[PDB]
């Protein structure tokens, strides 16, 4: 996609979170509100700047984020990415204020495996996947964000044991964050129940620079997080497939979207 953006009919409304912003882009002096992610940065940061732009121009999917430009960043000496805007923010922001019943959490997470079984499908990885990645188009909708880590196949507490051990990455390492992401969904990304909360609680915050290590070591022996209340044990016995410790015994994002659409079914009625 070849899509200018002129820099002169963009105003900034605010910050969404690199860096992502919000702009109005209003050429008649009413029009469409957009994310710009602009990259300060030196040691090929800009090359991974380069990645990420190519990833999301490439990418074309109902449940990733979509790709609607670049402009010239004059003050970076880089191009901006211009993104769709999702004005209900993440899942993260989003879930605390409301109460979700399962069946739409559900669909939620079946949406997230569409997305990333469409993303694996394009031999590319995530490396980020978590709740707060998640952005909510409408209330029956999801999109995946935040491609900042993605890469060609040639977030510790959301990271599969071999990515933290011996820093690899594959297909089935996203599945473990999905794993992590839906329990997240289910906790309503209540902060007390967060990963890192239930972690830090069993690590303590006294370990020096072994922090990883003693977390690897927890989930090497078998440790995971809690069943959230109201988690149905299938969707919990889903969820400890998704963090088999070998990568391996973990469901594909394909295996996995026929179970998720079963029971999301189940449950809606
Ligand atoms: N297209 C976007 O990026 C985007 C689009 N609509 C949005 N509405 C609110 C935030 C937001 C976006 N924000 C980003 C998204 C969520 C959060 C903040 C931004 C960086 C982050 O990593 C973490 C991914």
């Amino acid at each position: 996609d070849p899509t200018v953006f002129h820099k002169r009919y963009l105003k900034k409304i605010r910050d969404l979170g690199g860096k992502v912003s919000l702009y109005c882009y209003d050429p008649t002096n009413t029009g469409e509100m957009v994310a710009v992610k602009a990259l300060d940065a030196g040691p090929q940061h800009r090359s991974g700047w380069k990645q990420e732009i190519d990833i999301l121009r490439t990418l074309y999917h109902e449940h990733i984020i979509k790709y609607k430009g670049c402009c010239e960043d004059a003050g970076a000496a880089s191009l901006q990415l211009v993104m769709e805007y999702v004005p209900l923010g993440s899942l993260r922001d989003y879930l605390p204020r409301h109460s979700i019943g399962l069946a739409q959490l559900l669909l939620f997470a079946q949406q997230i495996c569409e997305g990333m079984a469409y993303l694996h499908a394009q031999h590319y990885i995530h490396r980020n996947l978590a709740a707060r990645n998640v952005l909510l188009d409408n209330d029956r909708l999801v999109k995946i964000g935040d491609f900042g880590l993605a890469k060609a196949v040639p977030p510790v507490f959301w990271y599969a044991p071999e990515c933290l051990k011996e820093y690899k990455f594959y297909y089935a390492s996203d599945v473990w964050s999905f794993g992590v992401t839906l329990y997240e969904l289910l906790t309503h990304c209540d902060s007390s129940q967060s990963p890192p909360t239930k972690f830090l609680e069993l690590i303590g915050l006294a370990q020096g620079q072994m922090t990883v290590l003693r977390l690897t070591e927890l989930l090497e022996r078998g440790e995971r997080l809690p069943r959230p209340d109201k988690c149905p044990a299938e969707v919990y016995h889903l969820m400890k497939n998704c963090w088999e410790t070998e990568a391996s015994f973990r469901p594909t994002f394909e295996n996995l979207i026929p179970i998720l659409k079963t029971v999301h079914e189940k449950y809606q009625g």
